[PDB]
Parts: structure tokens; C-alpha cells; sequence
């Protein structure tokens, strides 16, 4: 880590919890009705659904800040740059192609998301983005192929190509990380999509997060607020495990896994870094799931 010293890291190091296959099969089963039925399905993601792909989480047994109160470097068994989508990256994606899924609300620095063929305009980086740069002059986003070379919105050393004057020049602005610093203040375009899905959603569905930063943790309590339903899912406990209608502790690859069987999709294949601005026009709604027996 190349951030800032900071006291307040939270609970680190919780014990996980595995619900029993019995209760883990009915649980998925009322997600799939859940997610098939709700008019506006919003997925807020953390470092949970990443540690599959060798990136390990914060607050996890093995997490950086877990590690970091013994003296400890974590373990990467990967680069940002060689980091392959899980199976939750890509359900996530084909959620969205066939119309399953409103918004994506990530903490996920780790650009995996976008590198998954997620489309930006569905998806709010609270956090930053490792391969994102913006010009602190005009606003200009740039999404590079590899990381960007520093974190905590410093300078990167180079400058925004974008035309100005007729194209007689570029805006030469000088391009900064994304990389939030501690307490420092969110994405104000982000923040602000964030914050209108999850409060006209009527479900909010957590993935490996354990909602402890705020504002980012207390997005999906704004669907509860309105009626809406909340789910968890997360090995260990969460802040707001007491606001969950429904939740479900186990492997969030197996949950989706299952999630997707019970939906009658198919898990596309990954096929390398790609860069989807804007969401394509919908595939055909799929046909109806069978029901549980
Ligand atoms: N395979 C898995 N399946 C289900 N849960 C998992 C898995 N692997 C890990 N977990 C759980 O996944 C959870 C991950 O929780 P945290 O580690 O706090 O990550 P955040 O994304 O909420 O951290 C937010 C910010 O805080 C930082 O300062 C950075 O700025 C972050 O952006 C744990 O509770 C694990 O039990
Ligand atoms: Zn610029």
C-alpha cells in the first residue's frame, strides 16, 4: 500500500461463516426469484469477488489491513494488469446484457470490472480505478490498458490530449489518478449515481463487501429505506447484516454460480482486457426459470 498511514481500518480479521448446504440451496433459490421479479436490481461489489483471481481483500483473514496490524505485506499472487474476471465478474456482465441488472456500485480499485466488458455507464468506481486517469482541468476520463503509475490523486506525468480551439491544440490539463486517499472526498459523478440507483432500486444485492467504509457501505441501506429489499453476501459478518432480508454466507463464486443456473444462464467466457463505454441495447429477456423443488 502506497496510501496514506491511517489509524481507522476497521474490524479486521473476523472468523467466516458457511451456512449449511440446506440453507444455502433455499437462500440462492429466493435470490433467483428475487433478482427475476425486482423492476430495478442494483449490485454493489468490494474486494470479496476479487480474491479468486489472486487479489486479496482488506479486512479477510489474509487482508492487507489484517496483515498490516502483524507487520505483514499481503500476498499477490497476481499484477493488476495479468488479474483474469471471476465468475462473478462475468455473471455480472451477462446480468446486464439481458436486462437482469439496473447498476453496478464497486469500491474495487482493481479494474476488473471494466476489464470484464462491463459497460462504465451502468458502473460508479467509488473508490478509483488503478487504469484511470482524469484531467484535473476539463474532467476527461482515461481508461489506459495498464495502470496508471500512482495512487492517491497525484500527478501521473502526462498531459490530456483532448482538442480545444477549433482543434488547434490539445487541453495539455495535467492527468491524475483516480486512487482515493484516505478521507478524501468521493467522485462527485459517481457518488451521485450511486446514491439515485440505490434509492429508487427495489433490490440491492452486496457482494464480498463488508460495508464498512461510509458513504460507499451505506449506499444499499437507501433501497431498505424505501421499501426495497437488501442482500448480503459475505463470509464474514458485515456491518449491516441487521438490515439484510436476506442473507447468504458462502463462496460468492459458488453463489452466483448457482444464481445463474437457477436464472437458465450461461456464464460467458472471458477473452481478454476489453473497454465498454456504453451498454449495448439489451439481449432478449431470457426465458422463465423453473422454480424450486
Ligand atoms: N470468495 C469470497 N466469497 C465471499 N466473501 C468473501 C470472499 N473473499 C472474501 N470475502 C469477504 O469479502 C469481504 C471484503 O471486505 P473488505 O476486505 O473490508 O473489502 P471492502 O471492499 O468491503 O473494502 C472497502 C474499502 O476499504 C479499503 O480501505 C479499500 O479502500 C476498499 O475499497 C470480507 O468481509 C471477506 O469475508
Ligand atoms: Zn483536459
Amino acid at each position: 500500500a502506497g496510501l496514506s498511514p491511517y489509524a481507522d481500518k476497521g474490524k479486521c480479521g473476523l472468523p467466516e461463516i458457511f451456512d449449511p448446504p440446506e440453507e444455502l440451496e433455499r437462500k440462492v433459490w429466493e435470490l433467483a426469484r428475487l433478482v427475476w421479479q425486482s423492476s430495478s436490481v442494483v449490485f454493489h461489489t468490494g474486494a470479496g469477488i476479487s480474491t479468486a483471481s489472486g487479489i486479496p481483500d482488506f479486512r479477510g483473514p489474509h487482508g492487507v489491513w489484517t496483515m498490516e496490524e502483524r507487520g505483514l505485506a499481503p500476498k499477490f499472487d497476481t499484477t493488476f494488469e495479468s488479474a483474469r474476471p471471476t465468475q462473478t465478474h462475468m455473471a455480472l456482465v451477462q446480468l446486464e446484457r439481458v436486462g437482469l441488472l439496473r447498476f453496478l456500485v464497486s469500491q474495487n480499485v482493481d479494474g476488473l470490472h471494466v476489464r470484464s466488458g462491463f459497460p462504465r455507464d451502468k458502473l460508479a468506481e467509488l473508490h478509483g480505478n488503478m487504469f484511470v486517469e482524469e484531467c484535473a482541468k476539463c474532467k476527461t476520463q482515461y481508461v489506459r490498458d495498464t495502470v496508471v503509475g500512482t495512487m492517491g490523486l497525484k500527478a501521473t506525468g502526462r498531459l490530456c490530449t483532448v482538442a480545444k480551439a477549433r482543434g488547434l491544440r490539445a487541453c495539455r490539463g495535467e492527468l491524475r489518478d483516480t486512487i482515493l486517499d484516505w478521507e478524501d472526498s468521493l467522485p462527485d459523478r459517481d457518488l451521485a449515481l450511486a446514491d439515485e440507483a440505490s434509492r429508487n432500486a427495489d433490490l440491492s444485492i452486496t457482494l464480498g463487501t463488508s460495508l464498512q467504509i461510509r458513504p460507499s457501505g451505506n449506499l444499499p441501506l437507501a433501497t431498505k429505506r424505501r421499501g426495497g429489499r437488501l442482500v448480503i453476501v459475505n463470509l464474514q459478518p458485515t456491518k449491516h447484516d441487521r438490515h439484510a432480508d436476506l442473507r447468504i454466507h458462502g463462496y460468492v463464486d459458488e453463489v452466483m454460480t448457482r444464481l445463474m443456473k437457477h436464472l437458465g444462464l450461461e456464464i460467458p467466457a472471458w477473452d481478454g482486457p476489453r473497454v465498454l463505454e456504453r451498454a449495448l441495447p439489451p439481449l432478449p429477456r431470457p426465458p422463465t426459470p423453473k422454480l424450486e423443488p
